[PDB]
């Protein structure tokens, strides 16, 4: 007999096909059958009439590396329907690195002495011993490797350092990491050459993972940054994933037409993927960057002046008698939200066929960007239902089947017999993001229940206590 059947709802199976009325039966951690299951014995037959049963949402872009250890409930994500998170993005991974003062933006994962894992395998073992509520597909970050190997980061790596980093990256992949990410836009890796990146990532073709990247520039020189990314993909001969695609800065508004055309052309000759979050503001370390600081900038957290969390940088700067750009150093380390994107570009990028959905939530932030709590329902409700940017089955595919395919997560992302029972039951008419910039932690509406490996993790708007997540391998 099945453990339970979710009966009477509409199944949107993750393959980009219109929903159809069908029951979903689960036995243990697997979807046992899909269709009219009235004749199948089940210990429970749960009525979900009026709801949609879809695969669990896969968060293609997270910084949940440490949150998975400190807050196993993973409420910001499971409350949105997320069942799997991809970690270690933008060259930022929690492991391998033993340092009590890692360089920004690595501090985005730190809760104080969190960087204690000398080997990537030790990190994966900690997750397996005390599993989080969601599955974790983990990448190792090139900036973390630089911090672990290089005494001085303000220069290109020597052959010896490249070899040491490559050795760590190879060990991580062998241990279960699903790829390697970079973020040369940031200080720890700004001096890294394309050659250094390519050689450190050679283990990918051997162990079979993806190369994920926060491109070197996402504004005026985004074309050069895209070309560097495509070149790396060709030299390594592995799939590349472009993180949080956007065009930033007033002088670049509208250029998503140009960037998407370049990505589409590249996809015709090499393996390219991309993800994006559904908002017009980004968030990361507070940084002296003329473009990031050009628009409205809010502080998410601040070490030297904790009381500044939630404040407007323009006001802080004015009252300190300095420009926004000049006041930054005295406030570091800190985090911020930057309003430097345009709605038309965000919509174009989201609608572009291949674009997968990633929240880019920064879970440790005192006053976070709302994407942490509202990304997936914002795509299903606001964009699909209310704006008609894409039909619901395509919105679902963009956070399930497409993502599982690009990251190589076998037997996940689709409501198919034999696949893992990572599922979401949501109300299509009411699903919606509730989090706003003013109240960034409000729980999404319309998310009835969430299952991970067959176990309910979210029910009655609360974590069930089921730590059902698993460390995944590509
Ligand atoms: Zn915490
Ligand atoms: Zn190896
Ligand atoms: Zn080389
Ligand atoms: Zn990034
Ligand atoms: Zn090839
Ligand atoms: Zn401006
Ligand atoms: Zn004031
Ligand atoms: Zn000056
Ligand atoms: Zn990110
Ligand atoms: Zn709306
Ligand atoms: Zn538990």
């Amino acid at each position: 007999p099945f453990d339970y059947i979710l009966s009477g709802g509409t199944v949107i199976d993750g393959t980009n096909a219109p929903g159809r009325l069908a029951d979903v039966g689960v036995r243990g951690d697997r979807i046992a059958a899909v269709g009219d299951l009235s004749a199948s014995s089940a210990r429970r037959r749960i009525d979900v009439a009026g709801k949609v049963v879809s695969p669990g949402f896969i968060d293609s872009h997270t910084h949940d590396d440490n949150y998975l250890l400190k807050h196993r409930d993973m409420t910001p994500k499971i409350s949105q329907g997320v069942t799997t998170v991809v970690t270690g993005n933008c060259g930022i991974s929690l492991a391998p690195l033993a340092h009590a003062n890692p360089p920004a933006p690595l501090d985005l994962l730190d809760e104080g002495g969190s960087f204690r894992f000398a080997r990537f395998s030790d990190y994966l073992e900690a997750l397996r011993a005390a599993p989080p509520a969601v599955n974790a597909a983990c990448m190792v970050g090139h900036s973390t490797l630089r911090a672990a190997v290089m005494p001085d980061l303000r220069r290109e790596a020597t052959a010896d350092e490249i070899q040491a980093m490559q050795a760590l990256a190879d060990d991580a992949l062998a241990s279960g990491a699903i790829g390697i990410s970079t973020g040369a836009f940031y200080p720890p890796a700004a001096h890294a050459s394309t050659e250094e990146i390519i050689e450190v990532c050679r283990p990918l073709i051997t162990h079979g993972g993806v190369y994920a990247t926060h491109m070197r520039d996402e504004g005026e020189h985004i074309v050069q940054a895209l070309e560097e990314t495509f070149r790396i993909g060709r030299e390594l001969d592995v799939p590349v994933v472009i993180s949080h695609h956007k065009v930033m800065g007033k002088l670049n508004f509208g250029r998503s037409k140009e960037t998407l055309a370049l990505i589409e052309a590249a996809m015709a000759s090499q393996d390219v993927s991309l993800d994006a979050y559904p908002y017009v503001a980004g968030s990361t370390m507070l940084k002296q960057d003329r473009v990031l600081l050009a628009g409205r900038t809010l502080i998410t957290w601040c070490k030297p002046y904790p009381e500044l969390s939630g404040r407007d940088l323009e006001e802080i700067a004015a009252e300190r008698g300095k420009s926004k750009y000049d006041v930054v150093p005295e406030l570091q380390p800190a985090g911020a939200i930057y309003f430097m994107m345009d709605e038309p570009d965000v919509q174009r990028i989201l609608a572009f066929g291949p674009t997968m959905i990633g929240s880019d939530g920064l879970p440790h932030d005192e006053r976070p960007h709302p994407r942490l709590w509202g990304t997936f329902p914002r795509v299903l409700g606001h964009y699909s239902r209310d704006l008609g940017l894409f039909p619901l089955e395509t919105a679902v595919w963009k956070m399930t089947g497409l993502t599982a395919a690009k990251f190589g997560l076998a037997e996940r992302g689709q409501v198919q017999p034999g696949y893992y029972a990572d599922l979401v039951v949501f109300d299509p008419a009411t699903v919606a993001d509730s989090a706003t910039f003013e109240h960034p932690t409000e729980r999404a509406a319309g998310i009835h229940s969430v299952y991970v490996n067959g176990a309910a993790v979210w029910e009655d708007q609360s974590f069930t206590g089921q730590h059902a997540g698993r460390v995944l391998n590509r």
